[PDB]
């Protein structure tokens, strides 16, 4: 019975809004897992790929696990709502058949892992504490290097091996434009990132079918990157009760990294001093310098394609304003 | 002695494999301790000489031995090399003492625990550094990453009385640095120094942000690094040896692999000498002659030493 209600839940894959909470509690705490299960059946990639159906699972269930469960933003819901996420953007109308099979492949991949082992706390963090991951990645997008290494390295474990049947070129193709994308994740990139979003949108080039035009590496990896990007800055722009359990779950996070930056006499970081914050303003702000920018940009690369989401997100971005006063 | 040697430090050619031999395998730690104390940064810094000395030989001991070029002797050259650099008249004291530091510290470490194959070997064998660093500047991040964690072994802090800013100031600037060594980061390198040329100005060099002054110290250690055709020929033709030596050995490994040989890396097909003008004409003397642009003329003996060491390799090819 419970794997009834969970396939009736899991119909809502290609809809922006999916129930991932849902999921997550109906699947056993395995929402990584179904959801992008799910996917490659919907998107045909087991055969396109020759994915044998149990090392898919097998390598699922593995980065799956690698996602802390004692994180209450940065864990596996999150990462399975940004595959999600990035599922229903490949299937927008100005995209329709740009992108190969090994380009989705790799950009619904590079989601699935994009956060793979994250501690709860940020880049400048872990730069802050001289934590050991910092030295290995000499304070250069720290948890991000970090996520990609596991998630590649977990491929080689016992039949975890999803891409065994790609061809090198294959494999070497998906290998980069997965590295490409998530290092596009860290935050320290995205005025950049928005910028050249920016000039791709005002010089933007359509196809006769009126598709977008992306004839050369540079532009193709540029709009998977900010595809996946949105994907990650998406919880404002999903149906309210989705979004109300994301802010609650990111200030969990914020705080509890404020209460160790103030145990070790830190400066605590922006919005984690759960003494002196304000959730409601955070989110406006939130809104109005880095995720409406954002998908004000995409909703023009993609128009009118993104149009009902960037409403969502504008009422979104109104109610949380109307509880200030 | 070595004493006599080490009088050379502030020279171009000093006789590396000569103090490499008289230290006992210690060019690096003989060498940084000398120049240290010749630039006054061990009470600059409050550094405790012993906590240099320790962490020196350390550094020292994570160099591989049966390396033959990517070694202790070659980390020790490029710090003389960029030690020296240092005092071009064009750039009188235009570095502060802390952007002094972190050059010659980041020459010292730059190659640290270097295997003695490229970075492309290490990503087309799928080794553990290049899944580590995600096929991005595999080794120069490695280099960091080691460099930096001996500082915390026992008594290697030689930081320890750095403020906190200073530290953290001294961390980037080294970090700068080591990454822009990557050989595939050369072109645009070199199109900055272009650059920089082109709208230099002068009263002596005048920098003024800290933008144009990292890329300055990134072209200053990558010319270090880029600097053995520029010295005398009895030191030149043993680097080319050595180098020769670990290009042959990866083609090697390449070769029982199965894997396509590097370029200048199949011993059975490979010219030392052509190498070795090809080499001068597309990279290093482009290099130095930019390099030379920008210090004019206090470069000018560097780029003739080079200029006659190109002519006579060139008269070695029938
Ligand atoms: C649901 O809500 C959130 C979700 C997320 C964040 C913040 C949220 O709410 C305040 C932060 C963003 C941090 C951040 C980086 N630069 C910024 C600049 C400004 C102005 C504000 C925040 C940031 N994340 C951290 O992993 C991503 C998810
Ligand atoms: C003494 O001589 C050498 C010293 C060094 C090298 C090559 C030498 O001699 C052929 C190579 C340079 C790699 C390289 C990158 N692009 C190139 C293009 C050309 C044309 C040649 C070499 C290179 N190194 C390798 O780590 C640095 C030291
Ligand atoms: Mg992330
Ligand atoms: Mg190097
Ligand atoms: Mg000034
Ligand atoms: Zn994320
Ligand atoms: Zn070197």
């Amino acid at each position: 019975e419970q794997e009834d209600v969970l396939a009736k839940e899991l119909e809502d894959v290609n809809k922006w809004g999916l129930h991932v909470f849902r999921i997550a509690e109906l699947s056993g705490n395995r929402p990584l897992t179904v959801i992008m299960h799910t996917i490659f059946q919907e998107r045909d990639l087991l055969k396109t790929f020759k994915i044998p159906v149990d090392t898919l699972i097998t390598y699922l269930m593995t980065l799956e696990d690698h996602y802390h469960a004692d994180v209450a933003y940065h864990n596996n819901i999150h990462a399975a709502d940004v595959v999600q996420s990035t599922h229903v953007l490949l299937s927008t109308p100005a995209l329709e058949a740009v992108f190969t099979d090994l380009e989705i492949l790799a950009a619904i991949f590079a989601s699935a892992i994009h956060d793979v082992d994250h501690p709860g706390v940020s880049n400048q963090f872990l730069i802050n504490t001289n934590s050991e991951l910092a030295l290995m990645y000499n304070d250069s997008s720290v948890l991000e290097n970090h996520h990609l290494a596991v998630g590649f390295k977990l491929l080689q474990e016992e039949n975890c091996d999803i891409f065994q049947n790609l061809t090198k070129k294959q494999r070497q193709s998906l290998r980069k434009m997965v590295i490409d994308i998530v290092l596009a994740t860290d935050m320290s990139k995205h005025m950049n990132l928005l910028a050249d979003l920016k000039t791709m949108v005002e010089t933007k080039k359509v196809t006769s079918s009126g598709v977008l035009l992306l004839d050369n590496y540079s532009d193709r990896i540029q709009v998977l990157q900010n595809m996946v990007h949105c994907a990650d800055l998406s919880n404002p722009t999903k149906p309210l009760q989705l979004y109300r359990q994301w802010t609650d779950r990111i200030m969990e996070e914020f705080f509890r990294q404020g209460d160790r930056e103030r145990e070790r006499g830190m400066e605590i970081s922006p919005m984690c001093d759960k003494h002196n914050a304000s959730v409601e303003k955070s989110q406006v702000g939130f809104i109005d310098y880095i995720v409406h920018p954002l998908w004000e940009t995409w909703a023009d690369l993609v128009h009118p394609d993104a149009q009902d989401i960037l409403d969502t997100l504008e009422d979104n971005r109104e109610w949380y304003q109307s509880t200030i006063p």
